[PDB]
């Protein structure tokens, strides 16, 4: 149907804003602690407290199977980003004070995200 290929066009430049706002969110962990999944070679006990990892490289998976809906489901999947690591790891650690810093700078480009996706519908 016609209106499918506009639901179709509308969940693409809803991918191609989420792209952007994913780029300018990963530029906020210059060190790359968040660009890819936690190892359980190198991390074997990770599941046993983290029950549902994410990272960055998973995140641009999903994003170009266009698996993201709405900037609801994009945000839980950054959300959890930081808030695994602010559980499974101590407040002095590099890790931990990455995420305040990826939560605190994200914010601002995910402020304006929602005003855009809002505005264009």
């Amino acid at each position: 149907s016609m209106e499918q290929v506009a639901m179709e066009l509308r969940l693409t430049e809803l991918t191609r804003l989420l792209r952007s706002v994913l780029d300018q969110l990963q530029d906020k962990d210059p060190a790359r602690i968040f660009a890819q999944p936690v190892s359980l070679k190198e991390v074997p006990d990770y599941l046993d407290h983290i029950k549902h990892p994410m990272d960055f490289a998973t995140m641009r998976k999903r994003l170009e199977a266009q698996g993201y809906k709405n900037l609801h489901e994009f945000e839980e999947d950054f959300d959890l980003i930081i808030d695994n690591c602010m559980k499974y790891n101590a407040r002095d650690t590099v890790f931990y004070r990455a995420a305040v810093r990826l939560r605190d700078q994200g914010g601002v480009v995910l402020r304006q995200a929602r005003r855009e996706v809002d505005s264009i519908g």
